[PDB]
RNA sequence: AUGUUUUCUGUGAAAACGG
């Protein structure tokens, strides 16, 4: 037994609870684009450079952006196993985008998918129509979301 | 409290500032 704003709040709560975050549809879109920009050529960056790199290009339009918040967003992708991490003896690990995820379509999918797996981990039944609200600020992506939900289940 | 930030090699940890 759960209402719309009961589910949203709980979703964002479980998300924050894993050191992840969603900055609203527009800002999250731009972030992910910058991650690609950074890593589509196969560049390998440490987590810190990566965050900065994004934070810097993003600050102009979204003055809220911080090493912290973007850090979270990166952690979301980290958890969704998009990065091909590479250890270094007592140094920052290096991070690359797995080949499969070097397109936006591909990345944004795996990103969305992860948010859902959290919802699932959290026992939260949300319908495509609402997902498309939550993640894109509109109803233009039910089909997309439905596909994500089905391809997990 | 709700948040916000900071550090870090994090399917994550540890803190600080609001009040």
């Amino acid at each position: 037994h759960q209402n719309p704003q009961q589910l949203s709040s709980n979703l964002w709560a479980a998300v924050r609870a894993r050191g992840c975050q969603f900055l609203g549809p527009a800002m999250q879109e731009e972030a992910l684009k910058l991650v690609l920009l950074a890593l589509e050529d196969g560049s390998a960056l440490s987590r810190k450079v990566l965050v900065l790199f994004v934070v810097q290009r993003l600050e102009p339009r979204f003055p809220q952006a911080s090493k912290t918040s973007i850090g979270h967003v990166v952690q979301l992708l980290y958890r969704a196993s998009c990065f091909k991490v590479t250890k270094r003896d007592e140094d920052s690990s290096l991070m690359q985008l797995k080949e499969e995820f070097r397109t936006y379509e591909a990345l944004r999918r795996e990103h969305d998918s992860q948010i859902v797996q959290i919802a699932m981990e959290a026992g939260l039944r949300i319908a495509p129509d609402q997902w498309s609200s939550l993640l894109y600020g509109d109803q233009s992506h039910k089909s997309h979301m439905q596909s994500i939900i089905d391809k997990l289940q």
